[PDB]
């Protein structure tokens, strides 16, 4: 759980190009994935990438996610693509998956979910 934090200390949000801020690649646990858009996935090319990632993990890059938070600091992962790539990790009972994490704000979930939308917190 988590009902207490530190405080404020610096505009993260909203900060220029020059405040503070540290987008890399990082494995993200797929238990914690974001998913509300089902799909067609295709038994061959999931064996493809199941092969690359059985043969060499090196010759993969990571997808892109969105990292928004809620009214609760809550952290929540949105993925929209690399659905081919989730069987594929997923199939191989694997424990994260690798994803680069790219700060967003609501409204660029509404965009994408300008109806569906919930309420973070
Ligand atoms: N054996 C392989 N079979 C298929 N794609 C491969 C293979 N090896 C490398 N790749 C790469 O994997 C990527 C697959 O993910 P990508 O996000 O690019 O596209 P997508 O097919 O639209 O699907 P999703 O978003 O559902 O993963 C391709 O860009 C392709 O270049
Ligand atoms: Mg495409």
């Amino acid at each position: 759980g988590a009902p207490e934090g530190p405080g404020p200390s610096g505009g993260a949000q909203g900060g220029s190009i020059h405040s503070g801020r540290i987008a890399a690649v990082h494995n993200v646990p797929l238990s914690v994935l974001i998913r509300p858009l089902p799909s067609v996935l295709d038994p061959a090319k999931v064996q493809s990438l199941v092969d690359t990632i059985r043969e060499d993990p090196d010759s993969v890059p990571p997808i892109d996610v969105l990292w928004i938070k809620g009214a609760q600091g809550g952290d929540y992962f949105y993925s929209f693509g690399g659905c081919h790539r989730y069987a594929a990790y997923q199939q191989l009972q694997r424990e994260t998956i690798p994803a680069k994490l790219v700060q967003s704000t609501l409204s660029d979930l509404r965009v994408y979910l300008g109806a569906s939308t919930p309420d973070l917190q």
